[PDB]
């Protein structure tokens, strides 16, 4: 639960899914992927420990972590609608923004 | 804490940021905004209560509501940096997929 193990739990199951040759792992992956954005939204990077609750800066770390579970969620979607290649693609697409989140707030 | 209600109230406070003329204004209602939408997504809208909550299509109802959220930090984000003129401008935006989602699910 700490913001760390979060977005190495995103990086992980990013791999996982392009690697995953069936449903089950794909929905998986994305289910542990939207548990840890959410979580991660609760935690405390190194850049926002001096940062009051209400700056500009933790809504902007809000916001990036809103919109990821917002497009892990349509990748869910795609996934439960038996559209898994298209799953994940949304899935991998997302690679460069956890990437850029996790650079930013390091 | 039903969905119509907090629709409503996600209708209504974009109402009050248009014609706010304070700082505190925009940020309470656009707070208002993020509890409503929030709330809204804990819940079964009436178009879903047949549906499983798995179902792709709730899927779709939380990503709807995940990026609402998401553009809403935002607005509070620009609000928060007193950027009042494009924090408005940020809500306005989002009248357009309030009423998108609103119409979909109710």
């Amino acid at each position: 639960a700490d913001w760390e193990d979060n977005m190495e739990t995103l990086n992980d199951n990013l791999k996982v899914i392009e690697k995953a040759d069936n449903a089950a792992q794909v929905k998986d992956a994305l289910t542990k992927m939207r548990a840890a954005a959410l979580d991660a939204q609760k935690a405390t990077p190194p850049k926002l420990e001096d940062k009051s609750p209400d700056s500009p800066e933790m809504w902007d770390f809000r916001h990036g972590f809103d919109i990821l579970v917002g497009q892990i969620d349509d990748a869910l979607k795609l996934a439960n609608e038996g559209k898994v290649k298209e799953a994940q693609a949304a899935a991998e697409q997302l690679k460069t923004t956890v990437n850029a989140h996790w650079q930013k707030y390091r």
